């Protein structure tokens, strides 16, 4: 068994062979079809490679199963770029090609010249091998010159899998272990552990723990792949692409692995997340009114359903049966991931974005991000300052000329958490400013994106009135205006000082229009004490705990 599997990845473009081609060895799929030769038996495992660029990196996580690749080209064409993207990555990870030319038939074809591209833009493509590259299979459809030629076009193509392919550098004995390397789900079925297996041996009852940290859970239902179809499984062992259920919420580079023995699995690699945050339940006083989908029994099926085409998204199960860690590549890709479940008529809660300490050698690492910022030259005091309090080290300024500047900072994560609001306050709109996440430096140490004010709450469910709201604002400013339906817990406006007021909001007349906190705005705005409660309709900030005297309870 094990020295006979043979596990690629295919790449093609839209005159595409894919299948066709891999229907063909026996629209659509897929991930990832089991085809089986002999003239000793084969395991071909031959898995998709999306032509879509998902995001993060999808592609580099197929990758890790594989030990080729087939690449189809089409003759009548050449290697169109979407293939490019894709055998850029195939090629990082050492992997050796297998070309194939599709349709030779099809009466304007240029075979040759082909190949002479499939070089070409192959060779600045990096490898550096191949050289071979060989691989070289010219493949017909409706199955002349070249290779062969040519009989029953389809036995050749079975050898230049078998010959050039290597079965995966996989151990059978010692424990069991396997990496997640995709993952996919339904509603009654659980989340799917996609995988290849990289120790060991798995039955379908058969206790285990996950990692990162500590998730030990049962086994239930172990199917491999089949012919285009999973098949449950009494047993698979290792090398093969077998998909797995039960475990677990079961996550992305997540490893498997025997609870005795073991721990655990490598390769962050590049996709790993920089944020944790909560998503949890409403349970405030508006808790299903505004909008339509609140069970938490919703939220984990929606979690799930973006944790599959997700590749930066990772979820969690809590201590709470209502809440969940979920974790992303930013804090702009939770924003969406919630923006756009308000949209879809969902309700929920969320606790501050709070960072992802991780930890390369010794010293908690922690995330940092190439901030840029456009600003005017009277401005420069009033943000370079700032950043710095901020501890945002400065890299450059390119003042241009004209009456503005450009600056260049570096910050962390952890440190650019509510800038983007106070940065606009300042430049009065004219801040043009957007970072990108850079890398994982050591930690700063010392504590720094925590905001200096506290809020103003309201003490019961009722209208607003100028009778409260015109001397209130003599506290500082009002996050609503006139006649609002609030309740006992809506933080209602930023306070002067830095002690919080339990006020009452019920009880010319000009209030000064108040603040439009956008979802982010709220995000990058509450404590750890604090949530932000999301209608479809409304955007709520509150406070975990929601009386005064449950207040004084707790702090």
């Amino acid at each position: 068994m094990i020295e006979k599997l043979r596990n690629i990845a295919i790449i093609a473009h839209v005159d595409h062979g894919k299948t066709t081609l891999v229907d063909k060895l026996l629209k659509e799929r897929g991930i990832t079809i089991l085809a089986k030769n002999t003239a000793n038996d084969y395991r071909i495992n031959i898995v998709d490679t999306p032509g879509h660029a998902d995001f993060g990196g999808e592609v580099e996580r197929v990758m890790s199963m594989v030990d080729s690749v087939l690449l189809v080209v089409d003759a009548f064409d050449g290697p169109m770029p979407q293939t490019r993207f894709v055998t850029k990555k195939a090629f990082a990870y050492g992997l050796k090609p297998i070309v194939v030319i599709n349709k030779v038939d099809r009466p304007g074809a240029r075979p040759d010249w082909v190949v002479d591209q499939v070089f070409d833009l192959f060779v600045n493509l990096d490898a550096t091998d191949e050289q071979l590259d060989f691989p070289i299979v010219y493949a017909s459809a409706l199955n002349g010159l070249d290779h062969e030629d040519m009989a029953e076009d389809m036995t050749p193509l079975y050898q230049a899998i078998v010959d050039h392919v290597p079965a995966p550098d996989v151990d059978l004995d010692g424990p069991f272990q396997m990496q997640i390397s995709q993952l996919d789900y339904n509603s009654y079925v659980g989340v799917i552990g996609i995988g290849r297996i990289k120790r060991g041996k798995v039955k379908p009852n058969q206790q285990v723990t996950i990692i990162d940290s500590e998730g030990k859970t049962r086994n239930a239902k172990v199917g491999k792949v089949l012919g285009h179809l999973g098949l449950e499984r009494i047993e698979t062992d290792l090398a093969e692409a077998g998909d797995i259920v039960a475990i677990t919420e079961l996550n992305i580079s997540d490893t498997v692995c025997d609870t005795q023995n073991v721990e655990a699995l490598p390769a962050l690699s590049v996709d790993e997340p920089t944020v944790s945050m909560f998503f949890c339940v409403n349970t405030s006083p508006f808790c299903g009114k505004e909008g339509k989908f609140v069970t938490s029994r919703q939220i984990l099926d929606r979690l799930n359903k973006e944790l599959v085409h997700n590749v930066a998204l990772r979820v969690e199960e809590t201590e709470d049966a209502d809440a969940f860690r979920v974790s992303g590549r930013g804090e702009l890709h939770l924003s969406v991931l919630i923006e756009n479940m308000r949209r879809e008529g969902f309700e929920l809660a969320v606790s501050r974005p709070k960072v992802i300490f991780r930890e390369i050698d010794g010293r908690k690492q922690e995330p940092y991000e190439n901030v840029t910022l456009d600003v005017e030259e009277q401005h420069q005091g009033s943000v370079m300052q700032a950043l710095g309090e901020r501890k945002g080290d400065l890299k450059n300024m390119n003042p241009d000329g004209k009456g503005r500047v450009r600056l260049d900072y570096v910050i962390p994560s952890r440190g650019l958490i509510g800038f983007r609001s106070e940065f606009m306050t300042m430049t009065s709109g004219t801040g043009l400013l957007y970072s990108t996440f850079s890398h994982y430096d050591d930690v700063r140490p010392g504590e720094v994106g925590q905001r200096q004010n506290g809020v103003l709450i309201s003490n019961g469910q009722g209208k607003a009135v100028a009778f409260a709201l015109f001397g209130l604002q003599d506290r500082g400013k009002l996050f609503l205006g006139h006649g609002a339906e609030v309740y006992e817990g809506q933080i209602i406006g930023i306070h002067s000082r830095s002690n919080d007021l339990t006020v009452n909001c019920l009880t010319a007349v000009v209030l000064v229009p108040p603040i439009r906190m956008t979802l982010e705005q709220a995000l990058e705005f509450i404590d750890d004490d604090e949530l932000v409660e999301v209608t479809p309709t409304s955007i709520r900030i509150r406070k975990r705990h929601l009386t005064e005297n449950d207040r004084r309870r707790a702090n």
